[PDB]
């Protein structure tokens, strides 16, 4: 499942990572309702699931 990053996100702790606006990235786990796990080219960890847009 893909999704897009709706804004820019710096990672501010090491379970999360780092992504850019516009950028389409693997969704890895959705089950938490405020960070989601994806794949950012090859970096895994969380991301605020508010900043990204499932695609699929």
């Amino acid at each position: 499942e893909l999704v897009l990053a709706l804004y820019d996100y710096q990672e501010k702790s090491p379970d999360e990572v780092t992504m850019k606006k516009g950028d389409i990235l693997t969704l890895l786990n959705s089950t938490n309702k405020d960070w989601w796990k994806v794949e950012v080219n090859d970096r895994q960890g969380f991301v605020p699931a508010a900043y990204v847009k499932k695609l699929d």
